[PDB]
């Protein structure tokens, strides 16, 4: 009875094209915020951020005011899209094909004229994804909201702190915070200034997932490659092991490619580690060729270098604590074999040490390594 | 004749914005339920659940009442979207790009003003998937339905038990149940409390596909890896087999990885078992390299250590001219390589059987999964 | 001229929300059928069927009638969605994200009030796919159509048979038929019974494509694996061959898993075939490890058992019409060769026997080889 | 001033549902054509053709006529969707999820009443793709256009020759033409005939892309397989080479399989060529096994067969101009090695002949192959 | 209060179908431009360009004018889609399924009647991604905008320079510029010429990514192939390493064919380079078989020719500074064959290395944009 009358009376002469201000010269103050419900996807390959966001817009409509005493029990009213004025706040740095992922819901208006509009939306936003420190990366993704057509002279956008109470954790990204900033920017379209509210979601990738799927396995497979230098040369599988492991390590980097944006702004940390790892094992094959070349050096062929004869069978042999014509061929060849064995032991120490130092050096360079090991392991 | 008059009479002064109550201070009782016709997909990667559902919403419109005696033969009427008041009951935890996958069908009203609205939909809901027990995992996915802008003071949402009569089994997911719970939450936006209807779909994965397509094949590939310790050393291909099988076992992790999300909440059981299997194969390859070093040992190198000469050639063995004399030392080494192979075959077999069983029987749902599915 | 008059007359006091019957008690007979223009996809992984369908709905509208003598030359009118009552006939089992893939077109009414409505559509239906016999399957995919909000007491659905005159061949599926049936079923929601029409599209998979790209190719790589037995053991690559071919067979299995649903209601015939190929090639690897063990036997190890002696190197050799340390090893190398032969014949009969049975156990096999080869 | 008058005057009593004719008994003549702007994609796997088209629909509205003298400077008017009658000319064999991909634009009407409607669209269209001669294939994709609900008695559809002046090439297909055909067809629904206009886009594939990516790499890697025969037997890597080559020659069959539909009407030419190649390579593996059986033959085994002694060591040995107890063993085994060696060289030439013959024959079985090599190479 | 009055007065008799000119015979001047906010994607495979674009259309509506003195504080009004006349400027060469990705926003009209309309949009345009010089490639994508139904007689389209003010860098594409051009062309449909504004965004590819993912790895794994010529023959592993490397060189080229279109207009630089290295490594495999023929050469086989005995063991040997009785003769003869095998290994190492150096460097510098690419990205 009374609610029918109110709906009939609130829409008499009401024009949804009119900014609902009593004085036209004063700007309308609209309080903007958002509730970040979930970070569903951070598409690093496309540099996109898909998030479930409930925007919160509250303002004061001068025309939708009534006595609750004269309309008993009617304390709130609801209006749909297109029957009431609404602020045309839009996400400037959108990546969504329709550019407006917001789902239009009712606006709730109470008797003092205060209108409240909370449209849910799967907002897809264009974010610069800094992949320098991946996986140990902290992203600062900006969500920039502002009126598309109303400037500061008309629509006085005002911040309110973002809600995280209803946030459901992701599992891959650990929300560090969502600080917001209100600025009054000038654009080359227009002379009227435009205010905006930018929320910088600061997300810390939890590293257990890719710590284990990508980095730990690479290290153990690179260790499998180091076994090459203990394999006896006469086995015949010295290099097979080296080349087969190498293709296993390539499938790890093809998988990084599946997610890495096509940018050239910087070299991701993991790429540096895999690049250094691959070259180290690639160099393992090279020294493998040389030790085999030494192992098989024709007996009758040109005698051994004196330098070699000291640098491997006198000094390096002692450091590591190792110690008829056909017979001399076997004796000369056996010395070639002994040099080969010493080079095998030498390069194991050196490539193992180079692997260890390289591994920690590249990994420990990340300012998030200490943090990530502390929280995520 | 009468149907035309009824339709013309029911839309006089009707306001689809008005809540169709007689007393404005009392709320409107809306009975909510759903019929889960199917569970179409469970995208563990995007953490989404695609289900075919018919929402059921039944209430009373005070204004769409007619006395049937005067309208003979017109027992019901039908109204489309935007001509009748409807409760804006949305899925809060929606993961659909439009956020409302519901299809707006008609509202059927009988003469007592009772309205019935059953929109079909393919709902995408944002589910936390607990992947710790994968594949022997049970999921509790919530579908939380509520009026977006009507609090309890206006719309008294009341749950009715879910229907599964027409449910079409999925083949991967055995509907364990769809227990529901109502509630009256409070939001930071607003002071008026808001009620909601949460159905916690309880789904048990059916473990035959993933049992036979990944877990069992992985066991047999690890067995092919174990085969190394039965190969004669002189064959010249111990390492070839060992490494071609270690790299092959990665395949399974690629498929496991393209199905499972990238959360760091926990380590999936499938991941633990595959990691243990690959680590066992890697330790087999390492043992293989020590065996090859023993086998291809230069006779004029070091003398055989006493510890080695008893721990391998005497105890384990019992439990289970210069060229000539050089041949015999190298012979001893070949025997020691054989003893290490046999000892390590036994030990690696025991760990594989233990590890896989120990890991698989760690799942609370393993016994039920095996008995019901295999 | 007469069009303007008829179109103005036919819409006076017309309410599209009014089922168009003269008497409100009797039901409205709506004839439903469909034209199946193509089977675009059978997404087996998703258990969905995507089809080109022209639904065919005919009924009679009491109010939309006239005298052609008073509107000469005006023998039909057409109305767009929104201005004429229409049966809300939906596909209940619809997998499309929208739930109504129908494209809304005009309703054509002739002067006796008979309205004809043929909306085209790309219909995705949630179909259960019976994969036990894949690739020799006969999918019975159901398209269940009916009014969403009119019961039998109000809308008397009736079904004419489906059209296939314009049906285009698919190349993967032979339309075995599209029979239909009317079913007046009761729902737990409501007491008024609701009629539905179900068209059971019966599709026979043309097995030449898959047979050529999955089954036949596998047989030959399994034979390639069997060639291990007859390699001389001195070559040095017996297990190399075995392991390579067995990995390739895994390539095949990954493909067939890319195309087979994730269902525990049965095991596809194809899966059982690859599982048994790789099982046999696995046991080829095992017996070849035993063979190498025999070949690389230490002459100073154990003496040959009389069982190993007469079983393998007397009787088994006999049938197949085939210095001391070298002699002892020579006896051992001959053991490897007889195991090589014996295993061939034995594994070969398995190879041939198994497949033929796994394959010929499908009821559709004879038809498949006769029609698709 | 006058444009407002004319727009206000052309909407008096107008009904967008009326067929705009003076006499209700004579059919309206609609001239239909299309401008094919680009063939954006040919989804062979889905049997779909995605094309950029500007359909051209021209007719005469009896009611939208004025004299430009009374409305000076107003020679044309424009009406958007839902305000003017437009023919419901759809694409019968459409594959788009929404069926009508046309983007609805304005209808331009001049003073004499002639209306012109050129809506752009991305028309997905079910095309039977004959893959028998792929990559050397010519496709005839039909776009069948017609009025959905007007028969020949109401809408007399008429053909205007298609436009390809503004066609920009595709890069994968060479437009042979787009000849049309107007038919008057009867349907099982109804008695009234329906005229339709069918354009048969004829496309010739440009084969250099697949020519260099799928074809020549197969010939090359196959020659690399044939190198197996020239290795000496003692290397101990013949079998590994053959299998490595074959399992990697399977790469191209899983790759081409990524694009072709699952049709069983016929067998693709590329598939026939790959199958022949694989049969030849597998037979090379088989003969490699036989050659190793010859080479690693125990001397004390069976005696050399007489037929073997002659067919290899006497006739073939001359066709290719080839030529104590322990001592006899290598002599017998040396005959076996020459037997193995003559077989290797013989079969090298024989398998080589099969490769060139099979490749040339199979490739030359495509009728337009001569045109292909003359235009794309 | 006054804004209600103005909105009620501006729509009295207004018709959104009418072009808002006072003189019907004079074309309406529409100033068109755009702001390029991001190059969201360049899909070379599908031949598409996805861009974040804010179009700018400005014109003068004769009917939406008022003096602000009579409407104090109301200096600007805003009309949504379907309430005000708007220019139907579409993107001709669009590849979007709906053909028009523009998001319809309000039109802002100030007190002098000047209307300004800035619809944002994720525009998908059908581009000719020339790919002969990939990865050192410069792409010219044209975005042609123009009224779909109005010619130069009714709507005088006028270009305004484009902007890159808020161009958010992409990381893969260095925007070289967005020069525009206004043309007046005739079409086979009509007798009225239709003006258009074509913006030709020129984008240079930053080659660091695909340079170290494809160009460089190939060089290093091809070096691994070259290692075959250093392997001793006695190891009996030359063929394994050679073939395994040459099979692992196709994985990259499969990703190379996963990004670039299947066009047959030109052969990409990357494809030429990959073919050249693949031919060189395959020739390494062929030579590996030949040297193995030399190495495992039966001593009782064919006698050494006097050409191979001088062309390898005398001249080419001298260049590189290499330096029971029946069995001894047999082993000595085989050792000459083994020596011949070694000389061919060393020669082919040098020859294939030089052919790799030349081929790699020459082909890579054949791109016009190579010096600039290496100078900016390294
Ligand atoms: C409405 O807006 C237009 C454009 O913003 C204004 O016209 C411009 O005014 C500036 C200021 O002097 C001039 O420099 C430009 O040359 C003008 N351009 C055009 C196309 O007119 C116009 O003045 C504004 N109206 C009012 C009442 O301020
Ligand atoms: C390609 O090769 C691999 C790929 C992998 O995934 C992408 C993994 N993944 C893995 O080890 N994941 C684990 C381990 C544990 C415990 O939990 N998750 C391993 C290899 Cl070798
Ligand atoms: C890589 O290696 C494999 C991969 C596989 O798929 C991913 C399977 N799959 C399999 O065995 N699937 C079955 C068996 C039966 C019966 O039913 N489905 C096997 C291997 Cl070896
Ligand atoms: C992985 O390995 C293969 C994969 C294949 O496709 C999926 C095929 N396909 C094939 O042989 N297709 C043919 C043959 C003929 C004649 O026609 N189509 C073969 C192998 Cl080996
Ligand atoms: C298939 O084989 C590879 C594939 C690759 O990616 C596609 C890479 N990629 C790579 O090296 N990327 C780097 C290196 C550094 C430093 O930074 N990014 C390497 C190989 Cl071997
Ligand atoms: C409906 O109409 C009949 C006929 O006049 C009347 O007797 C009956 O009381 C009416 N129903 C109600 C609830 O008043
Ligand atoms: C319709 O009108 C005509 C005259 O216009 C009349 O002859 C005819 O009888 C009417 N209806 C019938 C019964 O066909
Ligand atoms: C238009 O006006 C001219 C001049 O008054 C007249 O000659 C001509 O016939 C008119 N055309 C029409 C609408 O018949
Ligand atoms: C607008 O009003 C002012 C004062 O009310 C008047 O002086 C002016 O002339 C008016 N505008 C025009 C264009 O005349
Ligand atoms: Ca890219």
């Amino acid at each position: 009875e009374f609610q029918r009358k109110l709906y009939k009376e609130l829409v008499k002469n009401y024009n949804p094209l009119e900014r609902p201000v009593a004085n036209d010269s004063q700007p309308l103050t609209v309080y903007f915020s958002l509730s970040l419900l979930q970070i569903m996807d951070v598409d690093e390959k496309n540099q996109v951020l898909t998030t479930n966001i409930w925007l919160q817009m509250s303002w004061t409509d001068h025309y939708l005011q009534w006595n609750v005493s004269e309309y008993p029990g009617v304390k709130t009213v609801r209006f749909p899209d297109g029957q009431i004025w609404k602020p045309d706040i839009l996400l400037y740095n959108s990546a969504d094909e329709r550019f407006d992922a917001t789902f239009h819901t009712n606006v709730l208006v109470n008797s003092s004229g205060h209108c409240q509009y909370l449209p849910p939306g799967i907002f897809k936003s264009s974010c610069y994804i800094d992949v320098r420190w991946f996986p140990f990366d902290v992203q600062h993704c900006k969500l920039k909201f502002g009126s598309w057509s109303y400037g500061g002279w008309s629509l006085d956008l005002q911040m309110q702190e973002a809600d995280i109470s209803g946030y459901i954790p992701n599992g891959e990204w650990d929300l560090v915070g969502i600080p917001g900033k209100r600025s009054e920017r000038f654009y080359e379209c227009c002379k009227e200034p435009y205010p905006d509210v930018t929320f910088t979601v600061t997300m810390r990738r939890r590293t257990l997932y890719y710590g284990l799927n990508l980095l730990i396995p690479c290290v153990l497979i690179s260790a499998l490659a180091l076994l090459v230098f203990l394999l006896p040369a006469d086995s015949g599988e010295k290099i097979s092991l080296g080349i087969t492991v190498l293709l296993s390590l390539t499938v790890f980097m093809l998988l990084v490619a599946e997610i890495m944006p096509a940018t050239s702004d910087s070299v991701p940390l993991i790429a540096q580690y895999f690049a250094s790892t691959m070259i180290i094992v690639g160099l393992s094959v090279v020294v493998t060729v040389i030790v085999l070349q030494y192992h098989h050096h024709d007996p009758d062929g040109g005698k051994m270098p004196k330098w070699t004869r000291v640098i491997l069978l006198n000094w390096c042999a002692w450091f590591l604590r190792m110690k008829r014509c056909q017979d001399e061929s076997e004796a000369v060849c056996s010395e070639w074999k002994f040099a080969a064995c010493v080079v095998d032991r030498l390069c194991l120490m050196a490539f193992s040490v180079f692997t260890i130092i390289c591994t920690i050096g590249i990994l420990m360079s990340a300012p998030n390594f200490v943090e990530a090991v502390s929280k995520d392991f």
